[PDB]
């Protein structure tokens, strides 16, 4: 390994485990296209199980990106549009203030207020078409931008609804496969369980517990090497074979919406390169907590950006996940830990790590 990549992984990562006491953590930089792996801790303390390049974080809302994606694909597909209404997908859906609200609406939380979270309370399919139809809006359609686990939730299982195909199959077969993701789960299977971390919250040993839309928002498990080719697939999207995903890549990278500094993709955000530190740091996307903000249409939405850091946080209950990437410079980052530690600290040590290495 690059003694530049060694020093100043090891240099910005040791301190921040330590003053966040991080059980375990995994890291990859992609470097001119190349992933470099580094691992501390350990995935399991009970078991004295380490972290390796094969263990299991959750992503949380970096799941998102995959929903983005998979979601682009079936436009690409021509299954889907951004444009169509949200009832063409659920005609069950026949409340009033769902007239107006799009799949794009959906995608990039600006539906008019949808909640951070689907209520525990909804425990069944019936349940959620009484939950999106109860639910009163604040906002016009595409007025302001809201993170909400309920408006990505609900754009991912109706992108998929075409296809005939469930969130899962679709997933699988259209995203993980295609990229041989073969370590990359919405459920984890019981041939991946040894290799599975937990994640700690208050000293407890936990795991994300099942809810409504969870894969679709916060639900995909993932190792180090295989989020790395992920970001991989994401910085050049050219070298993916399938048209329609590589597609899809380019179409979850667009800016749709703006917000200061920050455009809104479909799971991904961007924001221009060079970035003030600072304004990522500081910032987004969230407000966590947690931030109603006024968006700018962009009409038609941009292209994706080579110039842009591209970046997502996600955390469950006992993880905290970072992925950023800058596709002109051909560099990345992803940072897996098993405690969900403040995202402040995680966008100024892959700031600190990127900065030094472009
Ligand atoms: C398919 C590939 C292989 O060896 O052909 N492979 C496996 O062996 C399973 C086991 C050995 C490594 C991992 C678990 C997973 C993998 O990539
Ligand atoms: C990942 C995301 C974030 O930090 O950006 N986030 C959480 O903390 C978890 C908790 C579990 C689902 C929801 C609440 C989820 C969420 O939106």
């Amino acid at each position: 390994a690059p003694q530049q990549i060694n020093d100043i992984v090891h240099r910005t990562i040791t301190p921040l485990i330590e003053q966040q006491k991080i059980p375990g953590m995994a890291v990859a930089v992609i470097y001119q296209g190349k992933p470099y792996y580094f691992t501390w801790g350990y995935a399991d303390i009970a078991k004295k199980q380490p972290v390796t390049q094969q263990t299991l974080f959750e992503l949380g809302s970096v799941s998102k990106t995959f929903t983005g994606v998979l979601g682009g694909d079936a436009i690409a597909r021509g299954e889907i549009k951004l444009s169509d209404p949200t009832t063409k997908y659920w005609p069950e859906l026949t409340a009033k203030q769902w007239n107006g609200i799009t799949l794009l609406h959906l995608a990039t939380y600006t539906a008019g207020g949808l909640p951070l979270q689907v209520p525990d309370e909804v425990k069944s399919s019936s349940d959620l078409l009484r939950f999106y139809q109860n639910w009163q809006p604040a906002w016009a359609p595409g007025t302001q931008r809201l993170y909400a686990n309920s408006s990505i939730g609900l754009f991912g299982a109706l992108a998929v609804k075409p296809s005939g195909l469930s969130f899962e199959q679709a997933m699988q077969t259209r995203v993980f496969q295609p990229l041989k993701l073969n370590h990359t789960w919405i459920n984890v299977p019981p041939a991946e369980e040894k290799n599975y971390a937990w994640g700690y919250r208050e000293g407890k040993a936990v795991h994300v517990s099942p809810g409504a839309l969870d894969a679709e928002a916060y639900g995909v498990k993932s190792t180090i090497e295989d989020m790395a080719r992920w970001v991989q697939s994401n910085l050049k999207p050219l070298d993916i074979n399938e048209k329609t995903l590589q597609q899809g890549i380019q179409l979850a990278q667009s800016r749709y919406w703006q917000t200061g500094d920050m455009y809104q993709g479909l799971g991904w955000e961007m924001l221009d390169w060079p970035v003030n530190p600072d304004s990522i740091i500081n910032g987004s996307d969230n407000k966590i907590a947690l931030a109603a903000r006024p968006v700018k249409a962009i009409t038609p939405p941009t292209p994706a950006v080579r110039a842009s850091w591209v970046h997502k946080t996600g955390a469950t209950g006992g993880f905290g996940s970072y992925v950023a990437f800058i596709p002109e410079k051909e560099l990345g980052i992803v940072m897996l830990a098993n405690k969900n530690y403040p995202n402040p600290a995680r966008v100024d040590a892959a700031w600190q790590i990127l900065n030094a290495l472009q």
